[PDB]
Order: structure tokens, then C-alpha cells, then sequence
């Protein structure tokens, strides 16, 4: 069970559009998928959730964030359009193991630096 | 590089003392260490931070939480005393890979359910 984040770290100007890649490899079907981000001040923020039939963004993502969950590719890509300075962080894609365990398996992270 | 969380998942009574064990396996000099916790609603909370000479906890930790950082044993144990129902969550220990990487390696997670 592991997550792959193939996107190189990126530095972009505010107002750009960015895509963070993620693919999951797990023996369990329909895992709960997530996107979290570590901000410079250490806060770990919930960004997006999704399973095979639905996705849900955090309150603050309305209209600028969306995920591309492609089943045949086992992909759970995050798209930010447009990105803002406050989006500077390291994004972690992850999935949980089935209950009662339901513990998280994290990807290695992808840093996005947004120049003001 | 690995993070080992040795405490068993546990359910305990409000008012009890809980010890969350964490040992890190890395060759990097003075890595940043962390304790994070995730609540049922998917929200993650920064709990404690520390390097080889200091430690700083979240604002809510003053008075009830503390970390035991044993350099010789690469140990970063979290102690909650006393625990309250609000502390129910799964705790994750992690350390930072040095620059330019600056990404986290997580432990498996330890569930602590506190019953009133």
C-alpha cells in the first residue's frame, strides 16, 4: 500500500494554474482518498476528500480546487486554478486503511511555492 | 529512514495519563520532529514540534502535554496528563528531511480514544 506523487516541486507566480499528481497502489478497493497540505507555520490543512463516486473540498476551496480521480489510472490529481500566495505549502496525497484500523498511508509530498 | 510508533492503540478514561511512543530512524543531523493528530472529521492538528535542543507545543498544549526527546535513543515521546475527551484522535509522529527536500516521513499512527 503506497502513494506516488510524481510532480516535481514547483515555484509559480500567484495567479497561475497548478496540477499536483498522485497515484495510489493499495490491495483494498475504493479507498478513502485525501489531499492535505503543510503550511509554513506547521498547520496541517484538510484540502480534499474522495472515493470512487464522489469528492468533497474543504470550505476554503470553493471554485479554485478540484481533483481528477481517474479510476482506470488509479489517479487522484489535485488542480488549483488560480493559485494564490496563501496556497504555498507542501501537498500530501493519502488514503486510509479499512476500519477498525483506518490509519493513513501518506505520499512523499510535493512543494508548491507561490511567488507574490 | 523510518518512524516507529510502539504504543498500542488504546481507549482510556478521561483524566488518565497517556504516553505516545515514537522513535525515529534517520542519519540526518538534527531533524525537525513533530506530533500531529487527526480527529474524526478529517481535521489535522499540529500538536508538538522539537529539534535536538528545544520543543514547542501548540497553544492548547500548555499545561497538559510534554515531550521526552532522548537523543541517545532517537526518542520523541508525547505525554498527555491528564487526557480529556477532546484529545480523542489518532496521533502521528514524523520527522523532516533536510533542505532542499523539506518533506515529512510519518509513523503509522496511534489511536487514543478518550471516554468520559
Amino acid at each position: 500500500d503506497k502513494v506516488t506523487q510524481s510532480s516535481p516541486d514547483q515555484t509559480v507566480a500567484s495567479g497561475s494554474e497548478v496540477v499536483l499528481l498522485c497515484t495510489y497502489d493499495t490491495v483494498y478497493s475504493n479507498p478513502d482518498l485525501f489531499w492535505y497540505r503543510i503550511r509554513p507555520d506547521y498547520s496541517f490543512q484538510f484540502v480534499f476528500y474522495g472515493d470512487d463516486s464522489r469528492s468533497e473540498g474543504a470550505d476554503f476551496t470553493q471554485g479554485r480546487f478540484s481533483v481528477k480521480h481517474i479510476l482506470t489510472q488509479k489517479a487522484f490529481h489535485l488542480v488549483i486554478s488560480p493559485v494564490r500566495t496563501e496556497d504555498s505549502a507542501t501537498y500530501y496525497c493519502a488514503f486510509t486503511l479499512p476500519p477498525p484500523t483506518d490509519k493513513l498511508i501518506f505520499g512523499k509530498g510535493t512543494r508548491v511555492t507561490v511567488e507574490p
